[PDB]
């Protein structure tokens, strides 16, 4: 059987999962226009597309998550629905705030 495929597979299941290019990278070991080249290419055929769910990621109080966890203003939400939001109990939600430089308790 192919091997290069197979790890095609496991670079592709990470972007699908959630990853970005940036990680995919490293993960597969490639370069920006290796893996980018094969999302592009995945994509067209569907095996990274259609596919939601819950996953577990190794990025917190990242931008992306900056940009999530201020939803708590527009919805109105509270530091115990926060919580639930970005996967945290509560002590990761603190370092939002505090490396932020707001206002917390």
């Amino acid at each position: 059987m192919p091997s290069v495929n197979d790890s095609l597979d496991i670079v592709e299941k990470l972007y699908k999962d959630g990853v970005p290019v940036k990680e995919i990278a490293k993960r597969s070991n490639n370069s920006m226009s290796t893996v980018y080249k094969a999302l592009e290419k995945l994509e067209a055929m569907g095996r990274i597309k259609r596919r939601k769910g819950r996953y577990r990621q190794h990025r917190r109080l990242t931008e992306e998550e900056l940009a999530t966890i201020r939803e708590l203003y527009l919805k109105g939400a509270t530091v115990y629905e926060i919580a639930r939001q970005l996967g945290r109990p509560e002590s990761t939600i603190y370092y939002a705030l505090k490396k932020l430089g707001l206002k917390l308790e």
